[PDB]
């Protein structure tokens, strides 16, 4: 079983219901997630949301039997009501999320689940040595988002319309091989962007600075393996 | 959806998460260290037998507890600083015990030894020594007429350190839940049983009415409430899953 998919079985573990009949999984990407929910739940109970056509493609291509649609989750809501949205590691890229999710359980029907769950990463070092190698290098240039809310505003925005609310935060440890093994990582993690602005022929520096910061920051083991934090926050409400 | 709707016992939501990480389908000599009433044990019985299962606790109340609401299931009395099973364990089980126990990662460490290959341990612990709670007790005993009279848990990468050898893998994450309270009471109540109790007979008799009157300020200016008027309650925890090399 894949360290990759842990948050996404960890959320799901927390969905109370027993059966589902109309559910989503938002933001599905290529159908990992899915697949944990057609897993418990049936194939064909199950749609997949994506906003990128190519998920989509090899979503439909994982599960041949399963329903797909493109659409923002900015604005998306479902034709008929649901009786579960679930969102692995998608809404930290959907501006005024807060807003989003409490505009979408008005789209579950009584009993419904909303379970959510955000990488919340932004302070780690990971994160803080790309905006380190980005502004102390020859590019700083071209680059002359916003942290999670606590989880007293997730209960504020969702109690008024849940029976039920439950918010947790784990962090996840991740043994690496070396620095060289964090930095691949990190490119499907939000390295890719600082690359682009940094520019093509600026990639082997960046990426050599970059190292640097992330060898100096993860001291080894005693077996000499770095050990990657992936904090992560988890919300699962219960629609009145 | 309402009719399909479960929910599980949130009094046992990290033993459950715990649980849950544990990758055996069968077991057929596992212990639940530091049982208590037995409502771990019961986890562990639920899922795998009540034949497989020995509860182990120091505190015979807790034992005589656990084995009424376990009749066919086995129960001894030791002190974990010590102990190792008579026979080689394929699990070892320990939810919310092992802060109680004196260099705890030495102890988890020999524990491996007691495993036969393939088998797992299994630990949960609070971390709650840094939380508003926590802290207040040091203010109220370190601020009253009564100051006179007055461990944390060790990084991820050290249990790698002492576990890593004897496993096959290893894998620690830890989670802060967050617990809706009624108001500034009920967290004064709840830490009664949670590590205020050391602190109060240190303060003496004659001082406990003044000695939580203070605290129980001190925990309504640390406590913002929500919207709702309820205060959040944080319980950090640590989890760690070892499988035998
Ligand atoms: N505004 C938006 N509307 C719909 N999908 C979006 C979106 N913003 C990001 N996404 C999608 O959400 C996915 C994030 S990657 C996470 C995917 C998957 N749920 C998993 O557990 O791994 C990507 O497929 C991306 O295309
Ligand atoms: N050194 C020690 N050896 C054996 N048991 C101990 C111990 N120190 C504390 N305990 C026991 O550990 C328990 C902690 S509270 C009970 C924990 C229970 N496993 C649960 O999931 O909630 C108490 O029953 C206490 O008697």
């Amino acid at each position: 079983e894949d360290e990759r998919t842990r948050p996404a079985r960890d959320l799901l573990a927390q969905v109370p219901l027993e059966r589902v009949l109309n559910g989503y999984d938002l933001g599905c990407g290529p159908g990992n997630s899915t697949e944990l929910l057609t897993d418990r739940y049936g194939v064909n109970v199950i749609t997949g949301i994506d906003s990128d056509d190519d998920m989509l493609e090899k979503a439909a291509d994982r599960l041949p039997n399963t329903n797909f649609g493109k659409a923002d989750l900015a604005t998306w809501k479902p034709a008929q009501k649901a009786d579960l949205l679930y969102a692995n590691a998608v809404f930290q890229w959907v501006p005024d999320h807060l807003a989003v999710l409490s505009q979408l359980m008005d789209q579950l029907e009584s009993g419904g689940v909303l379970a959510v769950q955000m990488p919340d990463n932004l302070q780690e070092p990971t994160h803080i040595a790309m905006h380190e190698t980005a502004d102390g290098g020859p590019w700083k240039d071209a680059f002359s988002r916003k942290p999670l809310p606590p989880p007293s505003d997730y209960f504020n925005a969702l109690s008024p319309k849940s029976s039920r609310v439950d918010v947790w935060h784990t962090v996840y440890n991740h043994p690496m091989k070396d620095a060289d093994s964090i930095v691949e990582w990190v490119k499907g993690t939000g390295l890719r962007p600082y690359l682009a602005a940094a520019g093509e022929e600026n990639r082997e520096a960046f990426l050599a600075d970059y190292t640097r910061r992330i060898a100096a920051a993860y001291p080894p083991m005693a077996d000499g393996r770095l050990l990657l934090r992936f904090p992560r926050l988890f919300v699962v409400a219960v629609k009145k």
